[PDB]
């Protein structure tokens, strides 16, 4: 498969115009972004509308849309961000225009020239791991390691830093550094977080560590070592404990210039390489009994999700149980064990967000049985059930997919998601679809009726976001086909 | 199936006359009481025998026959209690001009609608408890879960409280009926084993549960739900506020009850799911199936160091045995078996209610190896005895060796009980009641019309059913342990 | 099967000359010593060869050869101990006549009449629980205590005029001749790795039990039992305070013998059935089945960090290549196969004992990857050489490294003389020494001696093309 950078400029614009680079959410099937991008990109080519934005028209205003994932903790949240779709394409066209997109193709050659490290997060074109295979393997050749990660890459990025990839000391750099400066408020405070686009910037100077630290390598003479590594985490093999630290106060230096540091919490020198190369929670994951009864297992999976709280691992463990729930005929006890395993799914999710795909598939599964077709009495479940998660402070990544399982079973009858109503409006067949709040469109020049502004408030408002086709081939119920793909 | 509560008078007093409601020991299944409870009921209903006692006939006397079982470990003392006063004591309950108030006051418990129970007596036929999947299901409506226990409930019931679930003045009603008759059987506590004397903890229990609702309705607390089974309490509640203020509450109407919170297991949870159930039930669903007998047999026994004396072992036991009923041959009978039976004999010596189910496999076991040579097999068991004999109390082992030994040869016993039974089996004439139930409160002389004719049924009346003892396996079957 | 007293003169000789008898050591299935020994015996009995020990020759000559086995830590080695050919046939001939070995056939036998003690170490004629483990597990049912403990460092430590006080008392005796015949072939305790020795160390250790006896008796104890196994002893009783007199009894006989007791392995356990079994085996049965390749390769150097340099490890590493065996094609051997050959490498590199076994993973492993192609594969070998040869002795890694390298393609005397007898040359040189012979190699008693030791072949080439390419877990399962 071809990876971004060894690709055409043409394939690039139609790479990163997929539903699958804009934003990589844990997002419902039926929501498709690429027909919207792919419309308003051929409309600038054709010259039907023109994007042209300004630091002065831009300053002030936001443009974005973040939905928030807790990721871990329940007191901490990730900022992820949905890019104004008009300002997207014209940014994915200015970085693919053949004068620059040369230039930064080539720059990611020169980092695969440098060739003791290993980026296996660099951005494709659609077991275990790359990143712990390669870690397990390279054990015959070296005897230590040193593992690493930084404290907030994405959002400690000092902008301005993109210039000194392609060029150094005081240009594909300054594009760059301009226009994450035209959104979020013009402030070089960070780059947003949740986008191939974003990611592919985000390796190019992760790449550019990679260039640094291996020149301040050569220069004390240290080249029998090798480094995986995988966005932000660093795992550099060497057979001297010597040398290790001298690495590591050379890649330290390095960071010191881009304004970054290492997680001082993780970050160690290690002497078992096989023992550390997993995660904590996936060595666990092995252990696990397996069971045939559906109580058992299920009690088991929320036991695990204490140990490894909010983890990926744990939605992994859940995802077979939703397996096994489709594979099933008959709930035996229906009355009394159901309504048991409702109330340990349900706090699973109310102390581990990311479970929110799979929790709502097994809420749903569990309620086929209970209740073949009453959806009254299923309604009410997920009405209890919601009543309990939105406890929670920030709770709109569950509204999302609550709604992928309210859909299917009733569509009458006020999320108030500017997502969701946008999707409850191509999902009731709305005349219109909203915009507001949801895109501002205030750093475009011109009124609400201005030839330009009415002319894109027209893709806006009438180009569907909901693949209607997908939607109504869907199951009733969330399968576990539609989670697999999460991972 | 019904509860006790609906069931009329003539049918109610059915219920209490059934072996499984007379005692709830781990007896065999050779003994069973209905015919000898049912047949006294008819000397009292055709005017054969007359049986009402006095406190002033009664105090002083030891009435019932006692067995012990250590529980954990500390030995609880389960009630055989006295026939005679247990018919009359079951009739006059049974009497529709108490049973219809008595049960009117069960039917209050069930408008208590934040109250759920699960341990009334239910009248029974010919996995996941309730208690826990009721509690598990809550967690969908609430967060926090308060859970205590009643510290030694039945030993330190205040007698006369049985008259405060009907009345609350007190001066010179069911309550007097039940507070007057348990202190003459007795004589400040009640006995134990008998779902008769459920049925009075469940009214005692089911007050407490009127009277909290009482105190927390006037203090308007309502968002919570209680799932009780006898002394173990459950509520559920989304404030941590109002959660501990039930619990002000309970402990304030338990206290004039005479009657406490075990704070050594009174916390305020926050995981429901968590701890829904015991650590026991949860270390057992982690275990490894061993196909190997040696190698399951002693993961057993390591299970039964991290809990000592538990129902989960008996069950991982009694899973030890019905992998034993299905093999048909064993291989290196000769260090293999014998070191099994080692094992088995070390599992028993530390945990007292595992005699039946370690019995049962020791006798299966033994069958393996020696074969049909009785000999051999019946000094092993002997050595096991011996071993076994150290531990204080063994009288529930001397009950149930009685049951391995007995089906293998015939001659000991060295108790009341033990040896009626034996007098059963080996079909003797007298039935030996001398030392079983003092007689002595019944007024009148040996060979006077009334204690004559008592001792006429007490003697010829089989309490040992043959018929069914001779139907049995020699060795222990899973399923008689699986009944318990 | 018999025991080694239960055998009479004759087969006694055989017995002593076996291969398998002469070493215990783990070797490779090529390696036959008993071509060599035997065929020195019946140059003794046919007088062509006649070797004549001197104690002033023999001083001052180191004679045996010596393998060092880590056995555990990593930090400390034990000394396995290839005794000199003809010192050995010479002193196994010694013992066996019939007028020393009735003596001692007599002494074993005498160790039997001791009913309370039992012991399931004496060296037996060849064709899950052992039988240590099985018989204090049932003694359960008997007895409540149990008190275990292990000498010091037995075998090292006997002192060898000890094997007098075995059959006389204090001060022409058949415990002479061994106390002699020791101290002769090394610079003077009991050397390790032959069953020559572990014949000799159950004399006195049976010595031991009759000597305990004596002093339990006479102090009126008596309702007790014990299980033995070498140096493990296993003491069971009802009464704790009998146990405390029996084991301050015990340290007596072992002073008087000059032997320790581990304080770190001497406990009264309350619990039999706890203590019947070793930690590791304890969790081997905890461990979790795998169908995955990978997931059960990686469990099992979790148990090797938990259980180091433990026999356990190569049992549940030795499932493992029985699981590779098996499988005819491998799946994923890209990413997967390439992680597993790092997983056993640094298994082999903390623990030496996995040196046969885990050599054998990495080569039927190699063959699933790499296929045929011995090129991409010895480039491995080499990697894999590397890593381990910085472990500080090694050694028995070269001896099983030779064992799939020479078996695909053609640093100690031992594995020098192999490749000797694999290129059809056979250079005894700087492996057995010869210099407690008079006369030069000029002179025909020394020069007869080297023509039979350098015509019989140790490694049986009938045997090595009979032999499977890459190591088969039959192979493993016999050590």
């Amino acid at each position: 498969m071809k990876k971004v950078y060894e690709l055409t400029s043409e394939e690039a614009l139609s790479y990163f115009l997929r539903h699958d680079s804009y934003t990589t959410l844990e997002l419902p099937a039926y929501i498709n972004f690429t027909t919207l991008l792919n419309d308003i990109n051929s409309s600038i080519h054709n010259k039907k509308i023109k994007i042209e934005p300004t630091a002065k028209e831009l300053m002030g205003k936001d443009i974005n849309y973040e939905v928030l994932v807790s990721k871990d903790g329940l007191y901490s949240w990730r900022r992820i961000t949905l890019i104004n779709p008009l300002y997207y394409v014209y940014f994915c066209r200015k970085i693919t225009a053949p004068a620059t997109w040369e230039i930064i193709t080539e720059k990611f050659k020169s980092f695969e020239s440098n060739d003791l490290f290993t980026c296996s997060s660099i951005p494709v074109r659609k077991w275990w791991e790359d990143f712990e295979q390669k870690s397990l393997a390279l054990a015959l050749e070296y005897e230590f390691m040193f593992s690493t990660d930084i404290s907030n890459f994405y959002p400690s990025i000092y902008t301005h830093s993109f210039e000194w990839v392609f060029i150094s000391k005081e240009n594909p750099g300054g594009l760059i550094d301009s226009h994450i400066q035209m959104m979020m408020n013009n402030q070089t405070n960070g780059i947003p977080l949740g986008s191939t686009l974003m990611d592919t910037f985000a390796e190019l100077i992760l790449g550019q560590i990679d260039i640094e630290l291996r020149k301040k390598t050569n220069e004390l003479k240290i080249i029998n070592y090798k480094v995986v590594r995988y966005r932000d985490d660093y795992r550099i093999f060497s057979n001297s404990k010597d040398d290790l630290d001298i690495i590591s106060k050379c890649l330290v230096n390095v960071l010191g210039d881009f304004g970054l540091d290492l997680n001082s919490k993780k970050t160690e020198l290690y002497e078992d390489i096989i023992l550390h190369s997993l995660k904590q929670a996936k060595k666990d994951y092995i252990k696990e009994k397996r069971h045939k009864s559906l109580q058992k297992m299920l009690y088991s999976i929320y036991l695990f999700s204490l140990k490894h709280p909010n983890s990926k691992t744990t939605v992994r463990y859940l995802n077979d149980f939703l397996r096994n729930l489709f594979k099933r005929k008959t709930i035996k006890d229906n009355g009394q064990q159901v309504d048991a395993m409702l109330g340990i799914i349900s706090s699973i999710m109310a102390k581990n967000p990311t479970t929110y795909p799979v929790g709502t598939a097994i809420f749903s599964k569990l309620l086929s049985f209970l209740y073949g077709d009453d959806t009254q009495k299923k309604l009410t479940k997920l009405e209890q059930l919601h009543k309990k998660l939105d406890k929670q402070p920030n709770t709109e990544m569950l509204d999302i997919w609550f709604q992928r399982t309210q859909a299917k079973i009733n569509l009458e009858w006020s999320y108030k998601s500017a997502l969701c109503v946008r999707i409850n409006d191509e999902l009731t067949k709305e005349k219109t679809f909203s915009v507001n709040n949801l895109w501002n469109i205030d750093w475009i020049q011109g009124k609400e009726t201005s030839p330009n502004k009415a002319k894109i408030l027209s893709l806006l408002r009438k180009t569907k976001i909901v693949d209607t086709d997908k939607f109504d081939k869907m199951d009733d119920n969330i399968t576990p086909e539609e989670v697999n793909l999460f991972f």
